[PDB]
Order: C-alpha cells, then sequence, then structure tokens
C-alpha cells in the first residue's frame, strides 16, 4: 500500500562508458548499479549527470540485467539499434529529455508484445555529435523493429516529416535495415 516499492517488469543495469585511450574499450566499460523498482530508477537518475553534462567521449547505457551493451553479448549479435542522431544544437534543445524518454520507454515496457525483443539503450555524447539509440534483439525480426521504431518515434515526439534508421550491429561492427 503506502509501503511497497513498485517493481519493475525487468530488473536493469546502468552502465557508464569513458573514452580513455590507454585502455581497450571493453575495460573502459564500467557497470553503475541495477535496480528494480520505480522508486530506486529515480533514486539512481537523481543522483547521476545529466548526460548534456557529461565530458565528450562517455556514453550511458541502460541494459536488462545480464545483456552487456556490446554486440559481442548473445542477445546484441543478431541485433541492431534504432539510432537518433542529434545534431550540436540538439545537445541542449533535446538530449536530455530524448535521453529520459528513452529511459522511460525502456523500464515502463512501452513497446507491448515486442517489449521482449528490447536489450536496451545508448547515449553517446560527442564532440561531432550526439547519438541516442534502442538496441534490439534480432535484426531480422522485421515486426518487431519496425513496431518498437515506430512507437519509438512518436514517444520522442519527432515529426512525421524526420526519418530514422535501424542498423544491424553486424554492419556497424565492419546503412541502414529499416526506416521509419
Ligand atoms: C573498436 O571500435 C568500436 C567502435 O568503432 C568504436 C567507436 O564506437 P562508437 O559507438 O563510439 O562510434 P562513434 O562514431 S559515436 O565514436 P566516435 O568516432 O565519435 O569516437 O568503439 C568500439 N566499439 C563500440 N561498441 C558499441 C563496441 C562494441 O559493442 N563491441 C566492441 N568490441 N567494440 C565496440
Amino acid at each position: 500500500e503506502h509501503y511497497i516499492k513498485h517493481p519493475l517488469q525487468n530488473r536493469w543495469a546502468l552502465w557508464f562508458f569513458k573514452n580513455d585511450k590507454s585502455k581497450t574499450w571493453q575495460a573502459n566499460l564500467r557497470l553503475i548499479s541495477k535496480f528494480d523498482t520505480v522508486e530506486d530508477f529515480w533514486a539512481l537518475y537523481n543522483h547521476i549527470q545529466l548526460s548534456s553534462n557529461l565530458m565528450p567521449g562517455c556514453d550511458y547505457s541502460l541494459f536488462k540485467d545480464g545483456i552487456e551493451p556490446m554486440w559481442e553479448d548473445e542477445k546484441n549479435k543478431r541485433g541492431g539499434r534504432w539510432l537518433i542522431t542529434l545534431n550540436k544544437q540538439q545537445r541542449r534543445s533535446d538530449l536530455d529529455r530524448f535521453w529520459l524518454e528513452t529511459l522511460l520507454c525502456l523500464i515502463g515496457e512501452s513497446f507491448d508484445d515486442y517489449s521482449d525483443d528490447v536489450c536496451g539503450a545508448v547515449v553517446n555524447v560527442r564532440a561531432k555529435g550526439d547519438k541516442i539509440a534502442i538496441w534490439t534483439t534480432e535484426c531480422e525480426n522485421r515486426d518487431a523493429v519496425t513496431h518498437i521504431g515506430r512507437v519509438y518515434k512518436e514517444r520522442l515526439g519527432l515529426p512525421p516529416k524526420i526519418v530514422i534508421g535501424y542498423q544491424s550491429h553486424a554492419d556497424t561492427a565492419t546503412k541502414n535495415r529499416f526506416v521509419v
């Protein structure tokens, strides 16, 4: 009642990446903490830096517990990502609101029967332009990928004029598979 936390459908892990050239890419990836209730999500979100305030070269990742935010995870190797590319002006205007909306689409299971295809999301803070992406587990599942892309674009509020693409991790690791 007035004392039980509200369990989320999934337990989530927040990851941090800091670009450091002394280390391999994988060694720069670090798990911050995990949560599985509404209350613990907000406690964590409220304690950490907004993405717009991180140094260029850093990432946040939020993934279902047990899935690492890397292509080589069994749940990512056959998958891909719906990519949101932000210009440098949208660092100020949309980065933080887009990322929080992305976080909520994940923990709120916003993609109906296809929320099981979601692995996680990643925001890259970069000088050349930031990126936000939702990662899904199977790039050949056209129906799941397309529905997630349509729900995502509308939850972000992007105008029907704007087009976003989905790329497979196989292609990234070595073009768009889908567009909405
Ligand atoms: C090794 O090279 C990979 C990739 O080319 C590099 C940069 O990925 P990045 O996502 O930073 O692309 P950007 O264009 S946003 O980066 P930048 O050019 O602006 O600094 O980081 C590595 N990388 C990245 N990811 C997501 C993986 C992974 O999942 N697995 C392995 N093994 N490597 C990975």
